[PDB]
């Protein structure tokens, strides 16, 4: 008996917040919350308390530290079979990581939807507000590693599993509208020149290279998601507040047959927030792992991710009333021309037991539909649908990668396909194929109906001889790009300038800079200015002269397209440091804490050691992280209470704190003496908006920081940071 | 789509300093170099210029940027085999990454020994000085998965496969002399331990974490390797700078059949430099490929990786003669009781050209041994001996991977082997088995001997019962540890105290803590009481009266395990930034560059943009990077010219730069008026041993400051840093 005998090993199966225990597997932290596809997956989860160690042949083993040896200094034995299964099970653990988005974590939920959709869609999930339909999801990175870092500049994935009662429907997305290319042809081009480069395998994780700016260079149609990359969406401070897409518009069909074009939305309930990027490039080094430790601790927290699903309709007589092609991925549709109709909401409420198992092995496909949708020509989405289940044969080791648990249906499935490797299911039919006579032809086909149907395709025509060619209504770059951009607040735009500054100063053949350059120049003149002049470059007269590029269908901005422009702050499930020194004001300190309690804000008390520190009044208070080990960059604020600050006021690490976190334009806010902090920041005596100063952390003090918090970042700040030395 | 006019786009084939050109293939940036086994991979290397691009079946391609479909808004074909072969090849690109050592960055080279080993091994590659013998070698860290950083915090690996004329010997060692475990049946457990935990697969590329803390605390055999780990050896300014080990005591054996023991080290001849950990851990988020690069742009300058082998000697009869087992791996040979006696020189000098071809399928293994050479029976080797041919079959996809051309022998193999996937060799052996008449019993058997001799084991007597028992003489955990910690310099302590203080304090269960606190205890009171401090944990009278363990057959300290108590500096191949200005005064950089020119230490310049500057002769700078795009992380030392220094005085970044480089321990030399930035880190007017300063850049300006880097750092400053906020 090696756990300590005050039970202080196993957290309490309860929600509690960041940091106050370890975390576990979901089914142990969270044994009483439940749905169809956690309960299905019984069946194959395997505890372990109390059961003796065995080999996998179910043999129980004495001495699992020595292997066996002709003596006990001797060699080791052949015959010792024990060492070799366990050495030979280790030696083969590892799979192939996805080609894309390998770096991902995931989350198990429920969906269900507000009211019937019956009128525009016959799928059986949106059918009745009382269905509810569990979920997993995995957020993703596009470019780097299983093992690369989580706040790097990328897009990200947004894959949901819906396990219906008439199959798995896979809504396989990102956080952006749209896709850098139009033909699944160039995918391979695309994905080779964004990954590292393949002499040497670098960089990880980042777009920042020569190829992928020459690719860029040579493919316009890339512009409007790397705009999208370049901002501040590409630096979400959570998966839980970003958007998701499914880029492309597929259709919905309806019991009479109608089809409605239909382009899907995740909303976050939590707001849309991001991180800078000097922030998010650091936290790459302090926690590699932030975006998938934060959605883990808010779900043990009971902050559960919450998304609405949302529908962009368009009726089939309004295919060509745009300006782009519908059917175009580069191409968003503007909410301002086609709003985005409310469906029904998704609730991640429970972590896996096992990543490796749940997560590392789930396979989603864009081409897994039910009756009720349908594809659409989008012709990056028709060569989608040749490779999710192809990849699949390599990755998971074969055709039945459908009976790994997590990706089983939970309804039932029946036909005549047989064997491959890893065959679970043992198919008793008499016959292996259709027609039979022999089992009375079942598994049978069912005609499709309003219900419980067979799947058949909308009758589309289709006019036109063979051809490999680009439409021509595909054949435009610039207009979708600039709409994005005017879409953006003054600190939006500075940011995707910085951040097309950033990554061109990466690119070591400068033609390639001076060759984007002259792209951006075809989407706006004061864009590719502001990055000309940070790279060096000078525009031509001709640069000066190009005209810009038309609005889209009469707009000249759409706010929907901003992170900021519209505030939709939610502080619930953020966190701040509390910095302590060896005598807080414990008044300051309950005040602190009960308010941030009050809104559902976590804290985490920092140090410059671990162990405890004694308030004013002997309260004893537990600290969480050293002023090192819990950097500022991983907080949303900084409270600084009274109390002995001469304690703290000359150590570097809590002065540079306050300095990191003003850097990133986060609230702070000081109580009483540790007011002397503003000369380290720079503050003015009679202060300025986004430092909250009072004598005490009382009366209006903590809803002034709150209300900062709400509004995620001080933007004000921007021009004073700039010369700060940090 | 193509090129500029002026070839700018292709890297000059000689040899240039890292940044001047964009890196490439190592066989198009050094054609000049060769060897027999870079010759050997000429039936496999492709090219590209002037070759139509075509199918993987040799068929011209007339569109690569469109899918086939009926019309051009069409669905896209299922006849459209060129798009289904190009997406089926992408969707199988991954193969699994290696169980451990899964980052890891390569290069070929040869070797040759100093003078003839015959008399203490036949090995046919020791036997002559002028016969050289390629090799290709690869370095790695072990935790992390080959998307993580380099600079973490970790052992790391140093495996060499030496392409001889008598067979294929890889010596696979790590960069410490000991490993953690000393028997190969735990290697899943600590591997287990160590890797990200596996509900929630978090931390990456980091041992500071509960489970990793839980491990060692009940196993303290692991304790060595854990010091060796938390001490700045775990965090390597380069792979050209850290020493290699092969741990185990291996045999030679030589003509006359007499066994002599023996330990295998390599010695960098760039010195030993280790980085610091804020640096370190900072620099995995600024440039998570630091070492890859640094190691790639190393070899294109000419600043060839050289290492010189070395044996430890013990003759058999002298097996049982040190306080130690020699067979266990948890236990150094001290450099004062057997002297490293040095063997032969190995220089790396071309890059691969394809990472996945050449370094990702590299399989390396220590059972390729040669005859000449022998095991023991260290139990952690012999389980070895076994996982590096299984873990093949799947990482590699079956047991033709030695025919995959990096691993090939370029000495002749000829067997009754045959079949299995992706069988490359066509036999036209008439017979696939032996003893046969039908082929005149051809490929032979061929007798040991001196030299081109069959394989023989060395007849070892083995004496003892069929036991799975360690045995007692490796039931001693704490003298080599104390041995270690007592043999580093005061601030070589300081860092260990603190590496250990960082991590326990991510431990999240408190009593791992203490029990690794009480653990110190048994090796150290000075480090178990400097640990428990920072953890805010009180040691015990029991445990202030644990007995030190006893010193190592009679050593207080052997100054060979530090990195830094006997100089052996080099500062070719380092590289210092210089802070450039809108009017540099080209006299102080004609000084500073002629200075290090003369040592070869390389230069980057840069600036608050990209571009160029023009210094006060018209001289044009180009712009390497940007402060903030190429921090003094990426540095060994910072140079300030004078010139406009009102243009920079202010700048944040550059203000900055100097503070994180004078808290890492850098030397700065500051000129002219850029002694102006003294107030920035706070040194006297009389200066500070560590910055070099004066009226202009000079002979005995540079010739300090170069001084100051072949000491590395400067650890006098230590104490100075606490207080500064960077
Ligand atoms: C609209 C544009 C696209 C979007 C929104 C998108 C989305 C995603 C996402 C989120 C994943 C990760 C699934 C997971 O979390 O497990 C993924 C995986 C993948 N996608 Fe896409 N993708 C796009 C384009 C493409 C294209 C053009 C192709 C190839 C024809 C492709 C082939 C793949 C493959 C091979 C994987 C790995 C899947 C697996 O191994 O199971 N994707 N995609
Ligand atoms: C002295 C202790 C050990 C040292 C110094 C060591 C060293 C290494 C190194 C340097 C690598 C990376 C080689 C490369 O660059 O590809 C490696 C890989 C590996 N090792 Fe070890 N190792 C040790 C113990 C073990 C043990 C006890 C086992 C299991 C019985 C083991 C099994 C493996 C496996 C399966 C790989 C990956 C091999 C591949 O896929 O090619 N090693 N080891």
């Amino acid at each position: 008996s090696l756990a300590p005998e005050d039970g202080s090993h196993r957290p309490a199966a309860e929600p509690t917040p960041p940091g106050a225990q370890p975390t576990a597997p979901g089914s142990l932290k969270a044994p009483d919350t439940r749905n169809e596809k956690l309960n299905s997956l019984e069946d194959v989860r395997k505890g372990s308390e109390n059961y003796a160690l065995t080999t996998n042949q179910g043999v129980r083993i004495a001495d699992d530290q020595n292997s066996l040896r002709a003596g006990s200094r001797g060699p080791t034995l052949l015959e010792d079979f024990i060492l070799r299964e366990k050495i030979t099970h280790f030696d083969h653990e590892r799979i192939p990581e996805r080609i894309v988005h390998a770096r991902g974590s995931a989350a198990h939920g429920y969906f269900q939807p507000y009211k019937s959709l019956s009128d525009i869609t016959k799928a059986d999930f949106l059918s009745d507000p009382n269905k509810i339909t569990p979920v997993f999801v995995r957020f993703s990175t596009v470019q780097g590693g299983a093992g690369s870092a989580d706040t790097v500049r990328d897009i990200r994935g947004f894959a949901t599993k819906f396990y219906t009662e008439e199959g798995i429907f896979d809504l396989v997305g990102n956080n952006t509208p749209i896709f850098f290319i139009q033909d699944a042809h160039k995918f391979p081009d695309f994905v080779h020149a964004v990954k590292p480069e393949p002499h040497w395998a670098i960089p990880q994780g980042q777009s920042a290279h020569d190829t992928f700016w020459d690719y860029v260079s040579l493919q316009p149609e890339t512009l409007h998601n790397v705009m999208w990359a370049m901002s501040d969406r590409g630096i979400p401070r959570s998966y839980r507040t970003m958007e998701g897409f499914g880029v492309h518009t597929f259709r919905l069909i309806n019991a009479e047959g109608k089809a409605t074009f239909v382009r899907f939305h995740w909303k976050p309930l939590a707001g849309k927030a991001s991180l800078v990027w000097d922030e998010a490039q650091k936290l790459t080094g302090r926690d590699p792992d932030f975006h998938r430790r934060e959605l883990w601790e808010a779900i043990e927290a009971g902050d559960f991710p919450e998304y609405e699903l949302g529908f962009q309709l368009i009726p089939e007589e309004d295919e060509f009333k745009f300006d782009f092609d519908l059917l175009d991925p580069t191409k968003l549709i503007p909410e301002e021309l086609v709003p985005v109709q409310r469906v029904g909401k998704m609730v991640l409420n429970r972590n896996p037991d096992n990543f490796f198992a749940e997560n590392e092995q789930a396979a989603f496909h864009p081409g897994h539909i039910v009756p009720g949708l349908d594809f659409t020509n989008d012709p990056l989405l028709q060569g989608r649908l040749f490779s999710y289940t192809d990849t699949q044969i390599s990755r998971l080791g074969g055709p039945n990668f459908h009976e790994i648990p997590i990706n089983r249906p939970t309804c039932p499935y029946h036909n005549f396909q047989r064997d491959g490797m890893h065959r679970m299911g043992i198919d008793t039919n008499p016959a292996n194929y259709e027609p039979n006579s022999i089992n009375d032809n079942w598994p049978r086909e069912t005609p499709p109906g309003p219900k419980r149907g067979g799947f058949e395709s909308y009758q589309e025509r289709v006019e036109g001889n063979k051809v490999r060619e680009r439409s021509p209504s595909f054949g435009e770059y610039y207009s979708h790009p600039r709409l994005f951009w005017l879409s953006q607040t003054p600190f939006e735009q500075r940011h995707i300038v910085d951040g097309f500054s950033f990554e061109l100063s990466k690119v070591v053949r400068p033609y390639i800079r001076e060759r984007v350059v002259d792209q951006l120049a075809h989407i706006d003149l004061t864009l590719a200015q502001a990055v000309a002049k940070n790279l060096g470059i000078e525009l031509t007269d001709d640069q000066l002269n190009i005209t810009p590029p038309p609005d889209v269908n009469g707009l000249k901005k759409d706010p929907s397209l901003s992170l900021y422009a519209i505030p939709d702050g939610d502080v619930k499930g953020r966190v701040v440091a509390i910095l302590l020194n060896d005598e807080v004001r414990s008044a300051d300190l309950l005040a602190i804490l009960k308010a941030l309690k009050a809104k559902g804000v976590h804290a985490k008390l920092l140090y410059s050691r671990m162990g405890e520190v004694t308030a004013d009044d002997g309260t004893v208070l537990p600290i969480a992280a050293t002023f090192a080990g819990a950097p500022s960059l991983t907080v949303d604020a900084v409270i600084v209470p009274c109390g002995n600050i001469a304690d703290i006021a000359d150590n570097g690490d809590a002065n540079y704190y306050l300095m990191e976190a003003y850097k990133h334009l986060k609230p702070i806010a000081l109580a009483g003496d540790a007011r002397k902090f503003k000369a380290t920041i720079k503050i003015a005596d009679q202060g300025e908006e986004g430092i909250v100063e009072a004598d005490s952390a009382d009366g209006s003090f903590m809803d002034e920081l709150l209300t900062l918090m709400a509004a995620h970042r001080v933007w004000s700040r921007i021009p004073k940071i700039d010369k700060i030395p940090a």
